[PDB]
């Protein structure tokens, strides 16, 4: 209704607690443009949301200050309550909304006018939380906007620029037709409507796929300047010309393919859903560790620092070895041969699927292969919460109705299932091997993938403590 | 409300001017898979009415002849009607289906009435429409997937193993159609799909060029010229089409680019012409279901044929031409969104006004379609009178919102003439297509129009 209101206690009440990250606890949130599994602009934006809201709270703060801000500190009797915190954290977090997520605009609009806010206030007044809000949230948007991410679509062209367009110049040595090089990426064939549970897109369509972003592997990180300098082991254990250990890490896919269960169908979707698995873990950990609102600012912070940082090395990476996904390594090793795997929905697992026919579980993601972007980040942000919170504890359990999933509907899970992750360890090996049980990711990959992603966590911790503390 | 007695489901419900029809997931720029599909539901139309009429038997169901007195009202033939055309939506267009229970719910018809009573308006309905999808949905379109395959099967999936000969990312030769990269929602106005996404396009359907036609049984038997145009190792010819193409950019007025728009939107200048072709001829009920039928089968035959030729010559299209002749030196022409005419784009970086159709160029889909349902209209109709205005209010332009047009715009056409020479020529203000390929499509089309009338009287006179 055009006049409801949200009810919200702005001196009591936590806005990324009770407002932003509010769910009920099972199935999916619901969809928009961002489409859950594209993971680099998701990682990429939700960071420039998460810093504003750490940067409008830190002028309310003893001692912190604004990563891409420097507001002078306010009274200690304006953090008394929540309310101007509250308030800033909303308005930083509006202008980086109308800067680099315009499709949320008129819901976010909506909602700030229900919460008793103005929607139209662009006031600065530093000593007022809409004019800190609105400053830290427009010094995110003016320092990453331009940024080598291209999100606004201009870089090194004058004329017809779109967002994201990719600028560096990327070619993939094979075709989604030909596999001329059976170790390096290959471009799927999908369907327009490319998610998971089909999504928004034309009928009748289909195009070859993309590098999602490559120049997330150039954009200025947070807490280091060169990704190359995180060095990733070649993933030899891809190298065609070994013949026994590519028929190896292909034959583990399709055992895993083979195996599926209700529960491992419904963690694939799971990890690979950003706005739950990715978005809404650190809140489970904020839940479990009794933070007040600034710890829970500064612990996404922490998170999100660590998935920014951990993404651009990943992505850095994933260009340099440009690794053959699955699919086409399943095609390369059997050709049109029968094997033993998922025979696709609602067949279970079959003996004779042509290789040629065979697909992961959930549609592969648009980016080469090594290392496993998800797993990097996830394996990043576990350790830059264990490192804030003080221990691993994560305490988070999510509850998916039978027939809730999105490959399967009304099939998977086949009843009600609740999946429970006591520790950030438990989540992260979970998420790992899930990319396996996607079909998008060798074993060998994942594992790697785990092991190089934890360093940004530490990474992170030390950059958020250093804000924190005020930076001198 | 709708009578059913002396109404018409054709005129008063299906096809019911001013801006763009509300968007779905079919994009009104895919003119293959719309086609296709729109021939089966308007085929259901003349089949249910086919036992209701004196003489006229089904395209792919033969249904007892009904008592006289059953087409006394118009009752029997529009319950029919419905629920052929339900029965394809069920089985062709699933998306489609909850609208349509609802709207036959809402006129007091049970959407769950399965019966099969070929002396029962519902029960030829079902059965005319279960005839057609059954006839056609596993035809050489693909279009629920199991083509050439037993697992993992998509709709409309190409089998055909085409692929081109230059990737989006280098022109190796620049005769032949190279597939563009474009954001992933890739309508006119954004459309729906995924944020941040960019996709290389895949030939749209390719298998269309081999499913069984309407009218005839091989589209090779109807000849169509080289595209010699734009062969490039004549660069003089070559650059000529490609300079064409630049200066119907630089040369965009308003009422261009809104034709340009128009003429590419399916559900409005594909499926509509012929409602305002029937409105100018008083047509009745049988009229209305005949004329449409005439015009899909056109669409149909001629689309098919075009397909086969899309594919045999795989012909480049205009961003790709005009980067070969230019690279990335400045031209004039259309400089994007908001900024008109500028004198120095560069030509590695220009567009057509519209998203270039994703699809070999020669020849054009569009506008052999549209030459063979004018053709189709003007052998039934007995005229070339269409009389059709279409408003476009300020700012309604779907590629540049609220700026285009300027002020408030009015189109007409006169004529089935008149509506297709414009439709040729916006492909051009398009950037879609070379002048050359528009004209030789225009001239290619008709043909079609005249097979498809011949092949309804067939089937109204009682196909013996
Ligand atoms: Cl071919
Ligand atoms: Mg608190
Ligand atoms: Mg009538």
């Amino acid at each position: 209704a055009p006049a409801q209101q949200i009810p919200f206690d702005f001196d009591n009440g936590n806005f990324i607690r009770d407002l932003i990250t509010t769910h009920g606890g099972g199935g999916y949130p619901p969809a928009d443009a961002m489409a859950p599994g594209d993971v680099s602009s998701y990682t990429w934006v939700t960071h420039l949301l998460q810093t504003s809201w750490f940067d409008a709270l830190a002028p309310y703060h003893p001692t912190a200050v604004g990563v891409y801000s420097r507001i002078p500190r306010r009274p200690a009797e304006e953090s008394a309550t929540n309310r101007n915190k509250n308030i800033a954290g909303l308005y930083a977090m509006f202008q980086v909304v109308k800067a680099a997520f315009t499709e949320r605009v008129p819901v976010l609009r909506q909602a700030l006018g229900a919460l008793g806010l103005d929607p139209d206030d662009e006031s600065q007044d530093l000593s007022t939380a809409v004019g800190i809000g609105n400053t830290a949230g427009k010094a995110v948007a003016a320092a990453r906007m331009g940024d080598g991410m291209n999100a606004l679509g201009g870089k090194d062209r004058t004329h017809n620029g779109q967002p994201y367009e990719d600028y560096t110049g990327y070619r993939p040595v094979n075709t989604a037709d030909e596999l001329v090089d059976p170790s390096r990426w290959q471009p799927a064939v999908e369907p327009h409507r490319r998610r998971t549970d089909g999504g928004p897109g034309d009928k009748g369509i289909f195009t070859a796929q993309r590098f999602a972003t490559p120049q997330l592997g150039l954009v200025a990180p947070q807490t280091y300047r060169d990704p190359a300098r995180f060095k990733l082991a070649a993933p030899d254990h891809l190298d065609h010309n070994d013949a026994g250990a590519y028929r190896q890490a292909v034959d583990e896919v399709l055992a895993a393919s083979a195996g599926l269960t209700d529960e491992q169908k419904v963690k694939a979707e799971f990890f690979e859903h950003t706005p739950l698995s990715v978005t809404l873990s650190p809140r489970a950990a904020a839940m479990a560790h009794d933070l007040d609102l600034d710890g829970w600012a500064q612990l996404f912070l922490v998170c999100s620092t660590a998935r920014f940082d951990s993404l651009i090395a990943a992505w850095h990476h994933k260009r340099a070895y440009d690794t053959v996904r699955p699919f086409s390594a399943v095609r390369h090793v059997y050709g049109s041969k029968p094997v033993t795997a998922w025979g696709g929905p609602g067949k279970g697992t079959v003996e004779s699927i042509p290789a040629d026919e065979w697909t992961g579980y959930l549609p592969v993601g648009n980016h080469p292969e090594y290392p496993s972007g998800f797993t990097t980040l996830i394996a990043a942000q576990a350790q830059a919460a264990r490192s804030f919170l003080g221990d691993d504890v994560l305490n988070w359990t999510h509850a998916f109705p039978a027939g809730s999933g999105q490959r399967e509907p009304g099939a998977v899970p086949a009843s009600d299932l609740e999946l429970t992750w006591a520790t950030w360890t438990d989540f992260e090996n979970d998420c790992a091997t899930s990319r396996v049980w996607a079909g998008a990711h060798f074993t060998k990959t994942a594992e790697t993938s785990l092991a190089f992603g934890t360093q940004f966590g530490d990474l992170a911790h030390t950059f958020v403590q250093r804000h924190i503390n005020g930076d001198v």
